[PDB]
């Protein structure tokens, strides 16, 4: 057996392919980072940290010895835990079709908020900068109105035509801007169409974040390192639940500065 | 022969197979319901119950044993009677082309009221709770003048990204409703094309409804369950008349509460 | 895995076997009830109920609707929990031959207690009539003195003879009457003998039930339906015990009323 320490939680095969087809669904409708962003494959569960390539100046151990260390970005692993109702779990054999798997959903969901707000928002603590504070673009604001939220919008695509950028442009929007440009309408269409005639890549809902970012997806700017993808793990479990999680370790990397636009409230 | 005992019936080929057209045709221009939910095979005329998977306490039978019922789901079956003439049966044969079917396409036209009216409002003495009921979503308030309709629906639509759910969304409409959002235009379109632009589903035609239902059709949600699908059977039959039926046998299940909202006046 | 999570319990495999096998002995031994009635294949899991093929009148959903409920019996679940010592079964391996089952034969005695009162004596809660309740033919008083017994036995072979009904007549005694029938000798053979010659079926010990039972085993006539058939599955365990379980699930219809005459004290 591995980490994960699946054969010893009291899951049944069926309801397993349930837990792993509910957490499978609601992450990939929480991700926007992935589909805008470089992702690799995973490195396993030995891999640690990423090279970078850069060198560290430090005291010299003896005379005429020059060193320096190599500098890395560490990985985080990031877990969600979550309980089961061991009586849904049963009702799965029996044949249930509505079992109760709203704690998968809160975990995934909360998984993905937090690779997603690690991606665009970063995470200081595991070294991470965002996407946000790493672009060398000017920040603009969004306006409280919704129908002058495509003004700003172009003048961020003006930005990185300034930066002198190519590739399909990508917008993301927080679920309040989201909402906001999909419910207010102008001439039989929402500003979400409107916002989707400005550019040749996709409106993206991303609840996770704040504000919104515009930004080139032409490939190698921004690289998200994973040593293990999203992996459900048992932990205990007792006559009425079952405690489990959902696991996963990764670094983001941003390497080219001027490939966005952060924008806030 | 069967339970429809339809041999008994003073009908000949041709005229058996006008009505069967009528009827066929009648329903399903009439169905909405069958075009969102799934739709199981049919059981057979024995089937009789659907097993959820649950079970319900029961008084001990003896000392330290511990009994459970079976949770399950009965079936209905309904029956609509109409009364066709036996001159326009006769007709037939003799190459009519316009015999009075306006009985059978009532019979059908109820038959199709009752099965959409059970799947979206209930029919709690057959234990059958309705989308409406079973949504966990908030319900909303359709406005007064149509022009303000693809706004509010735009807010349903809000309420299932909240909800977490993906798949094409589809909005079924009232005929009051479908009516209003016809016949009002605004620079060139009526408001139906404008709620057509705001999802990627259908704008579905629901007669038998009241208000209106935004709701995803992925797959696995809803659940009609069919013993048995409409037929048509014999009852009695006088010189002048021959009394018939529609009939089927089914039931509705909702697993997903959280798949649909419901909207009302 | 499955619902029984037999392979989290830390019992091996040669400890496994031996349950087994005195569970299904000590099972067998004590079942009157399957030698009789005739018994169904199991259903499996997902099977809740029983079609009985009737229809239950509705209040009508609509004016010309007509609506009938399919009736139908649910299943019961019997769970008997026992609890064994870890000693006993690390004693197996060994190659111990005398490890104390005897929680395992009381938990297969209580469940073969439990299903031969259900089939014969009902079990309401689960809506089930027994074959005493069902019977329409007249009650017989079983007298005192065990030579008497034969004497009222005859006569309840002539009120399956006055129901108008054929077949292997079997008779099913209480462990009480059995218990006075063979101890009680007449000419050099027991009351017992006496009772065997009487019918062409077997005078069967019954020690679940009250009083006496006469009834033919022509078919078709009283039917065990078995959703799944006894298992032994996995509760919970400690340094000293394993917590386990006898489980099946099931329902009883009897077709027949005239079948079977019931005798009390």
């Amino acid at each position: 057996m591995n980490n994960l320490y699946r054969d010893l939680a009291p899951v049944t095969e069926a309801a397993w392919a349930e837990i792993e087809l509910e957490a499978a669904r609601t992450f990939k409708r929480h991700i926007a980072g992935r589909r805008v962003v470089d992702v690799s494959d995973p490195g396993g569960p030995v891999t640690a940290a990423v090279s970078t390539g850069r060198l560290i100046d430090v005291k010299a151990p003896t005379n005429g010895v020059i060193a320096h260390l190599r500098a890395s970005k560490p990985l985080v692993r990031l877990r969600v835990p979550f309980t089961l109702s061991r009586n849904e779990i049963d009702d799965v054999e029996r044949g249930s079709k509505d079992s109760d798997w709203e704690p998968v959903k809160e975990a995934a969901k909360k998984l993905a908020f937090v690779e997603d707000r690690t991606i665009f928002e970063g995470y200081s603590a595991a070294s991470i900068e965002g996407i946000r504070s790493a672009s060398s673009n000017p920040a603009l604001t969004l306006p409280e109105d919704p129908r002058e939220i495509p003004d700003v919008i172009s003048q961020a695509l003006s930005e990185l035509r300034l930066a002198g950028v190519d590739g399909p442009y990508s917008v993301l929007l927080s679920a309040d801007v989201y909402t906001k440009v999909s419910e207010t309408s102008d001439h039989g269409y929402p500003i979400r169409e409107h916002l989707n005639r400005l550019v040749d890549g996709d409106i993206i809902w991303a609840p996770a974040i704040d504000g919104a970012f515009v930004l080139t997806t032409r490939g190698g700017d921004f690289d998200l390192q994973l040593g293990t993808d999203v992996a459900i793990g048992y932990a205990s479990h007792d006559t009425d639940t079952v405690r489990l999680y959902l696991q996963e370790t990764l670094t983001f990397l941003c390497y080219t500065a001027e490939a966005s636009v952060a924008l806030s409230h």
